């Protein structure tokens, strides 16, 4: 089954998705948001929290999915700590680029799934002893992931700095992981 992190990530994210419905997405975004005024700054969170918001059924499904899948991987193969530092970088990341060129008024955790996405292609093909890959057909499939999110194909409002800023991330975390 899956380990703790990637259990209360899942948690997490159905947790703040049901608020969102009960009190609203606008009203959550107060609370979780990336800061949107000066007077927020200090709101350590929030540089993370927006990664746990989802603004629609799909949204949170094919994240949580993913996330779930090679979540658990990345867990189980190399530990829940690693898991929480892919998580904590891709997030804040992913997060600061999108704030860049799109405003703070954003969520959602495919800026980490698009990390794991690279970090566990890269990893498995340049370190194979560290007992982690991503199987063939998945690389397909990640890679239609991937092309969605670039050409947005998703059917989605939101920008995608934090889609190739996250990749970006998990590319790199490999990278100075296989050494
Ligand atoms: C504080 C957020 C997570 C709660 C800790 C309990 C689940 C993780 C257990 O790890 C082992
Ligand atoms: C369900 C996850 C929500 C995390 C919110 C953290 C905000 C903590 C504010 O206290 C300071
Ligand atoms: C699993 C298959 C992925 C489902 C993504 C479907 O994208 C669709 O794309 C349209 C524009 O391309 C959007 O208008 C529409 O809302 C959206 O549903
Ligand atoms: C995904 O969670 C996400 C998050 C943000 N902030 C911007 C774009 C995207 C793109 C996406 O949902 O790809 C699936």
């Amino acid at each position: 089954r899956a380990g703790p992190v990637t259990w209360v990530m899942m948690i997490a994210c159905v947790v703040v998705f049901i608020a969102m419905q009960i009190l609203g997405d606008q009203e959550v975004m107060l609370w979780l948001a990336w800061p949107f005024d000066p007077t927020l700054k200090f709101e350590f969170w929030r540089y993370f929290t927006h990664a746990l918001m989802h603004f629609s059924l799909m949204h949170i499904l094919f994240n949580l999915l993913w996330w779930w899948y090679l979540g658990g991987a990345v867990e189980k193969r190399l530990g829940s700590g690693k898991l929480i530092v892919i998580t904590l970088i891709s997030a804040l990341l992913s997060g600061y680029v999108q704030q860049k060129f799109s405003g703070p008024w954003f969520g959602g955790l495919s800026g980490v799934v698009y990390a794991l996405m690279g970090y566990v292609w890269l990893r498995g093909e340049r370190d194979p002893q560290s007992g982690i890959y991503l199987q063939r057909g998945l690389i397909i499939f990640a890679l239609i992931w991937i092309v969605a999110g670039w050409f947005d194909l998703f059917g989605m409002s939101m920008a995608n700095g934090a889609h190739i800023a996250g990749l970006a991330v998990g590319l790199a975390m490999a990278f100075v992981d296989s050494l």
